[PDB]
């Protein structure tokens, strides 16, 4: 809680505490389109998400995390590059301080104005806190959000960020439903990464869906009206709040599409 985004505890920082920062599969990355490999051996990937359950939303003075019972089996991940299941645990956001920037995955360079981490631990390690320690621990689904319509199922939480707006508030959220997040392809690529904020455990099978959503230019400027100081100290806008690409060391990533 001395990490963060800014000149003198931001990215460029974080491997003092962190040294698996400069580590060999960090994240994100950029996508390069035209060298990332069709591989026809990916089986379907499959999002069931009908049974999630949403229990409360947190601003943790690094982005807002909508946190999911997991503690039975539903809301799962499959199929894909993986092997196994794995349980939705949370989601976040990443975005920045306007709409040319914000996304930590890049497209052939291209920044998009958010991303969506959606973020599944594999049952084969029983909770999230024993899978971040294991190097398929976690599948997270990479959304880039692009300003352009509204995206309607975004909405209620956008509505309930002026209740959450400092460091620690915290407050109860039912019944959001994460099929309201996804766009219409479930074309992807993949490849082998790290959690993108402290501690960057290398555990992520990251999936970064092909297509963006739209939201509105009012949605994302409520999620630049958080802020990432707590009630009482001064007021700094919660905006770029992305780790920027990271080296890619020879890992390859895969297209589900051809
Ligand atoms: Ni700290
Ligand atoms: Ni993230």
């Amino acid at each position: 809680h001395h990490w963060g985004y800014g000149k003198h505890n931001g990215p460029e920082h974080w491997h003092k505490d962190f040294p698996i920062a400069k580590g060999e599969r960090q994240s994100p990355v950029d996508i390069d389109t035209h060298t990332a490999k069709y591989d026809p051996s990916l089986k379907p990937l499959s999002v069931s998400y009908d049974q999630a359950t949403s229990l409360r939303i947190l601003n943790n003075g690094h982005a807002f995390n909508v946190e999911f019972d997991d503690s039975q089996d539903k809301a799962v991940l499959k199929g894909g590059p993986l092997d196994g299941t794995y349980r939705l645990i949370q989601f976040h956001f990443h975005w920045g301080s306007l709409d040319g920037q914000g996304s930590e995955h890049t497209v052939d360079k291209k920044k998009y104005a958010a991303e969506l981490h959606l973020v599944h631990w594999n049952t084969k390690y029983g909770d999230f806190g024993k899978a971040v320690q294991q190097p398929d621990g976690l599948a997270v689904l990479g959304i880039f959000l692009k300003v352009g319509s509204a995206k309607p199922g975004l909405q209620k939480v956008v509505d309930v960020l002026d209740s959450i707006k400092t460091k620690g508030k915290s407050a109860d959220f039912t019944n959001f439903d994460p099929r309201g997040l996804l766009p219409e392809s479930l074309d992807y690529w993949t490849y082998p990464g790290s959690l993108t904020t402290p501690p960057l455990l290398e555990c992520v099978t990251w999936i970064v869906l092909k297509e963006p959503i739209s939201v509105s230019s009012e949605q994302v400027l409520k999620f630049r009206k958080l802020n990432f100081n707590g009630e009482g100290e001064p007021e700094e806008l919660m905006v770029d709040n992305w780790r920027p690409a990271q080296p890619l060391k020879n890992r390859q990533i895969k297209a589900s599409f051809k």
